[PDB]
């Protein structure tokens, strides 16, 4: 009932993944990015993915109508203020840089409707910190989707210390309407999934640095013994060694009493060499 | 193998008969030993059923089942069980006194060059082997349940395990169809050492009031692709087991903040709610 029009700021992988599922679920989407070329690449990829996905779901015509109708609900705009002026729900999905996210929320709030809900997709920062400059924080919250968004069912919905119950309940309801399985978390570093997987990866690295077991043995053991789809070093390569490094460095300094948070000489050495994992074709492993 | 032809296994619980099964199927002779005849007859029946099932050529298959089962003999006395054994695997209840008693019995009767191993995940090999005269011939074979289906074998050396003993163990692990990984006698080896503290981190998250228990579970299943979530997984290991393990780590490494006990876990264990085995834990079964 309350949300019919969604604006999404950021047309990188997660932003356009969000626009894809939001539009497929029947909402109108406004996709904003000042980078006009990224905006174009994103629209093409949404189109290719929605066409591709439509195949599995009635008749041939019936598939092709779905595609056209879905795409018709996605519009683009190169200006953040213009794009958010009339949205009920606004989702920031920009890279993990806190000052950039703040800058963007400053611009959103100069232009958005009073009763509109504002969300961030971040996992690297606290909602309280992203939201620090806002006039109304009772309408701000977190929608942490997982890449690739059209494939992953999970959605972490996060309340800061100010999110109203009204805002929260609407977020949970939006998550469910876009086909997600929501789980509720508070503004705590790493929410549920990172707060647990990242220190687990750091523990595997520590075990390796002690010389207790080899790197590929550890990975094999977790895959075969715990039935995980990836072993922890692969998982790190997949998240990015620069992300895991930055998140852990952040926690270490912010919670100084938490012994579990600590940097790893081995992770730092790889990042210092620019072996950042899958994304650069080299991390713990090569690709 | 050239060296290993006879394997004795003591304990006919789930792990011991799974071991007996994959060992016999790989073409070794197995003696399975337990003082309790009911347990043994139960194990022999489970094994033949598991072998029949997995076998599914219509004679060719009957013959495999028969030949496989012909390579397993049973025995109600530790000393008779080990008399001709090249390798002995102890797969008893996680009770250190009990394990040590079995090794005092093996040692009275086993061959002079036979290899001795425990399957334990609850105790340091240095503790299990403390009474032994030749620690150079001793090591760990930590299989995973259900053994006929789980590929992983943790092969553990203590401080005294000889290079030759360790090489025979890795070679044996591979011969019975497993993927071996190498570990030292460090607490929890590889899997428990990573999983058990991850489970405590989850219980601590929950105890902090940050998220609910079923959301934490659903998050790890859907977000990380784990087959079970941490609370579910604790219930499956048994909470008394994960409590006991983590208690021992805490006692030994009192400066390691990661090993702190959880009140929640203590409460459930105090009440006898031990997870899947008492049909209660974090969830009801």
């Amino acid at each position: 009932q309350n949300i019919r029009n969604v604006a999404i700021v950021g047309s990188g992988q997660m932003g356009s993944g969000i626009a894809q599922v939001t539009a497929s679920s029947g909402f109108n989407v406004m996709l904003a990015d000042v980078n006009k070329k990224a905006l174009d690449r994103a629209m093409k990829a949404i189109s290719q993915s929605v066409t591709h996905l439509s195949k599995k779901q009635g008749t041939d015509k019936e598939k092709s109508d779905f595609v056209t109708l879905t795409m018709s609900r996605i519009k683009t705009c190169n200006n953040v203020s213009t794009a958010v002026a009339d949205a009920d729900l606004i989702i920031e999905a920009a890279i993990e840089n806190i000052d950039l996210k703040r800058g963007i929320f400053a611009q959103i709030e100069q232009s958005c409707k009073k009763d509109s809900i504002l969300t961030t997709n971040t996992s690297s920062f606290l909602l309280e910190d992203v939201a620090k400059g806002l006039q109304d924080k009772t309408r701000f919250g977190g929608l942490h989707f997982f890449n690739p968004v059209p494939v992953m069912k999970l959605l972490e919905v996060i309340r800061s210390d100010d999110t109203s119950d009204e805002t929260y309940a609407t977020l949970i309801k939006f998550g469910t309407a876009v086909g997600k399985t929501t789980v509720a978390c508070k503004d705590s570093p790493g929410f549920i999934v990172n707060r647990l997987l990242i220190p687990y990866f750091f523990e595997a690295a520590r075990m390796y640095e002690r010389g207790d077991a080899s790197m590929t043995d550890i990975d094999e053991a977790m895959k075969l013994g715990a039935g995980h789809p990836m072993g922890p070093f692969e998982l790190a390569d997949y998240i990015g060694l620069d992300t895991v490094k930055f998140v852990m460095d952040g926690w270490a300094a912010k919670y100084p009493e938490v012994q579990l948070f600590e940097a790893s000489p081995l992770v730092d050495k790889l990042v210092a060499e620019g072996k950042l994992g899958r994304k650069t074709g080299d991390g713990f492993y090569s690709y």
